[PDB]
């Protein structure tokens, strides 16, 4: 029965409320109890405090009036406002400490997620102070979980009218019986009741949560932590930059701040890091995740050597002076983190920061190619099948729902063995037909990779792997560098190919390298351990690269 | 018969070169004359510096061998280094402080215009120093200008080696007749003179200047102030972003830094903006140049109602929310500038700054419909000529070539009257079928707006001016509040609709309002007077929005 909840923002989804921290001036002022608060509600709907909830004037109009609020009720109360007394300040203040109640919005998350339909109901303000981009951000931060905000100074009406509450209702498409209206001031709670909605009266956040789990029938308290926010495709912004003739790089971006290139590996998208772009942005980051060269929106050439790291590390250095950015930070995964050793190793002017997660950087051997030192490893093996053009497309491409679900798997659920590939004659010749899926990725997150290999195929993204000669003959003029730039090496446990081993010694050639490790982590690692992936990199990002 | 021009980075494009700095270290330092140059010089081709210069070693590895170098050389002088001496200080010291050589630069920009191709020959290093960006800022704003940028440390080979000239001859497809050679290093020049190329020993640079000019034939000294460097739309990293399920906008974006958002005018595009673009970029902001609903590669539904303010400003806001931003400064022109006044009245939050260029802001009249005070003025008779829909479309679409070549023209050149265009039944009705082409723009710009309104035509861009009523009830919701956010005004004399004089009051309501005005500049601001529009904008930028 009930399918919708709003909440109010002010002392609901964001803490302190306003009219806390006027309590508390008034006691740290030592000014009679409810002097401000009087101020502030003073005229009632006639006030400058309800002009300003309606739009009618901006924050910064209002202040003076406030001023004049405060002497007209403390000459009433026969005292006198301290010396250096300003509305400025306090509002300042109280608005810059006020934050995110995370328990609170896991809860509407939670609630969004079983199907209902999620709503801030707020009296605000037109926030025209120099310090507005502090409310901006929290505002950006939640209105992308919630599907209404409704802000009474952009629809002129406010809470407590009757007519706030009809707009709400017309607006959710629902009866008053359907919604639960939570707000922590009872005067608000009266008119949604009176309609006959669910009302939840919000003085400490775990007793309104009890109260919000026995009238929902959903558990939203000692639930377990919830998987980072992910991307929707169609709500990013696509950009499109032309590195040659025949050459166009795809890529998404999100926020502002120093820029963040996201480098994914085989066979993967830019959406491989859909967890950790909406958290690096979060973070102060401009995030541009790649499509890289021979896949999904980016072109993918069907000559072998546009794939080698010399062509691919120029195009690199292109779409950063076609984009008009001198330097970005480089953080790539798999092939996209060997390809970032080697933008660090030709070009580190352009690069502010290298990360790597699982690939390590392993120097060029002079005295041996890197074709028999692939047969050296066993595990390497699927690398020669890989060699001949034709073979490895035909097996991969012959069905992408069953090369996406027996790749995308967690280190436990692994129904592939990478060695004696070439002796079986394919990946996946005592595998199933149908695997199952696997609890690291859902059906929908599937498909997204199997409708983006639809379009090139495998032919571009295993190119990369036929220009072992050439990359070997190009590395061998960088044996005499170190990286001396700011470096991150992440390792994954549970990666059985690129194991955590052969890393150990990468100081010799990155003496200032630091690190990070991921425990039961295997090869998809921003998928398989998102949250630590974005903690390790948050962490060094604002450390090193900042 | 000469038809390439290669110019060397240090000493040529950029000064003061490196070994100028060497020698006032020596005399500010009272070392022996030639002790850092000899240094610095020390094992010839198989010493530290060669090796730097070829890619072997980066800077960093580089900087403790030539203090080495330094104390081995002070040793057979018998002189000792001061107590703070540091290679570092004084490489860092001296890279800082190398800008480019504007007219050595202006020249090698004129060579590329009559036809020349244009190279930049240099010996350089692998910049691993925490203070790179500068160099790597420098080689960006530099490589823009030349076909090719050949660099030592990325081909291997150093100047004088003559391996680099026979490489430098392939890349160019030329004989060495045909080549002009510039460099302040008589040793450089010996290589290129050997083969039968032009050389030019760069001392000073007007001298150097006299020499190209006297070989070439072409004027390099004495020539006019250029026009500043455009766009090429083939160059630009493309964007598009859903604002909702139907209406997609494209941008175009350069840049890195706060982001500054430009809003184009009737009946144009974001390739109005070309000469500010790079210019605004390369002062260190990230801008983001839109084609407006309706026009471009921007979604243009055919309903009126589409085009009302309100919606027009809420889909600018959701357009920053899918971007990640939560502010950017906002600078309009025409149209741009009228939908920016709105975006600070009514989401100050999200507006860092707001500039318009031509458009006052004009408070609505509660008392009067926009419709009878249009009526009021002669010369906004084309905007009741634009209120029935299908009839201006027929005549603007007509003949799209005419239509551009009529509008955009110098004050001076306008062959079009804005009053009594209804009396006569069109716009164009007294004008010639084939206008002159203006000095303004070139017949290649002209048709960049023929192949954009070819796609979605009139309709949308007309649909901007039919909605007077709704923006009009709109806009008298805003007549309590006032502009506090920072704001810029920029007038143009010969503009005869949007006269400078329509701005005067606009104190009243935006009382801290700083002010730019253009003389002997029309409607079409930003291509009538480029430089002059840079300049203010760029002014107030690095003050009020930064
Ligand atoms: O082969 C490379 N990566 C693909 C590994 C992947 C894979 C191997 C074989 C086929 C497809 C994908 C993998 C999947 C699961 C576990 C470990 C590894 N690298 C070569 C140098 C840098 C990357
Ligand atoms: O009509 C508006 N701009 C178009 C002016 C333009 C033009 C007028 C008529 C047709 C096309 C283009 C013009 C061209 C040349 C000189 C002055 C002005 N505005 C309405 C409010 C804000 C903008």
């Amino acid at each position: 029965t009930l399918r919708a909840a709003v909440f109010d923002l002010d002392g609901v989804l964001a803490l302190p409320a306003v009219f806390g921290v006027l309590g508390r001036t008034e006691e740290a002022l030592a000014l009679p109890r409810g002097l401000l608060n009087d101020a502030f509600q003073k005229g009632g709907p006639e006030g400058a405090t309800t002009r300003l909830m309606k739009g009618e004037i901006t924050l910064s109009q209002w202040i003076p009036l406030m001023e004049e609020n405060c002497r007209k009720c403390s000459e009433t109360a026969k005292v006198c406002l301290p010396k250096n007394f300003s509305i400025k300040e306090i509002f300042d203040k109280a608005i810059s400490a006020r934050k995110i109640n995370r328990p609170m919005l896991q809860a509407a998350l939670m609630l969004r997620k079983k199907g209902f339909t999620t709503a801030i109901l707020t009296n605000t303000w037109l926030d025209d102070r120099a310090e507005r981009d502090g409310l901006a951000q929290l505002m950006c931060e939640l209105k992308m979980h919630f599907d209404f905000l409704i802000e009474s100074c952009q629809v002129g009406m406010v809470k407590p009218e009757p007519q706030i509450y009809k707009f709400l209702l017309d607006t959710l498409k629902a009866s008053p019986s359907e919604v639960v209206f939570l707000d922590d001031i009872g005067a608000n709670l009266k008119p949604a009741r009176d309609l006959g909605m669910v009302t939840i009266l919000v003085q400490d956040t775990d007793t309104a949560l009890k109260e919000l789990e026995k009238v929902t029938g959903i558990q939203l308290l000692n639930t377990p932590a919830p998987l980072p926010t992910s991307c929707n495709p169609s709500d990013m912004s696509h950009g499109y930059v032309t590195v040659k003739p025949r050459v166009r790089l795809h890529f998404v971006e999100l926020g502002s701040g120093p820029a963040v290139c996201l480098c994914h590996g085989f066979p993967e998208s830019w959406y491989s890091w859909r967890y950790q772009i909406p958290a690096l942005a979060q973070a102060g980051y401009r995030v541009l995740a790649m499509d890289m060269k021979g896949y999904g929106e980016s072109s993918a050439p069907p000559e072998i050597e546009e794939y080698c790291m010399e062509v691919l590390c120029k195009e690199m250095v292109t779409f950063l002076d076609k984009l008009g950015l001198s330097q970005a930070v480089f953080i790539g995964h798999d092939w996209g983190g060997m390809l970032v050793w080697y933008m660090a190793l030709f070009y580190p002017e352009r690069v502010r920061a290298v990360a790597s997660l699982n690939t390590p950087f392993i120097p060029a051997n002079p005295n041996m190619s890197p074709l028999e030192s692939i047969k050296a490893n066993p595990v390497f093996d699927y690398q020669l099948y890989f060699q001949e053009p034709g073979v490895a497309e035909a097996e991969l491409e012959q069905n992408l729902s069953r090369t996406f679900k027996s790749l995308f798997r967690a280190s436990d659920e692994s129904v592939l063995s990478m060695h004696k590939v070439c002796e079986a004659g394919g990946l996946f010749v005592n595998s199933p037909e149908e695997p199952s899926l696997s609890r690291m990725v859902t059906e929908e997150e599937i498909q997204f990779y199997v409708q983006q290999f639809k379009k090139s195929g495998f032919r571009g993204p295993l190119n990369w792997y036929r220009n072992m000669e050439r990359n070997w003959k190009w590395a061998c003029k960088s044996l005499g560098r170190k990286i001396l730039i700011p470096a991150l090496m992440v390792t994954a446990e549970k990666d059985f190919v690129l194991v955590p081993q052969m890393s150990q010694h990468m100081e010799d050639w990155i003496p200032h390298l630091k690190r990070g490790h991921i425990e039961d982590c295997g090869h998809w690692t921003q998928m398989d351990k998102p949250t630590e992936v974005n903690q390790i990199l948050i962490k060094w990002l604002d450390s090193d690269a900042r």
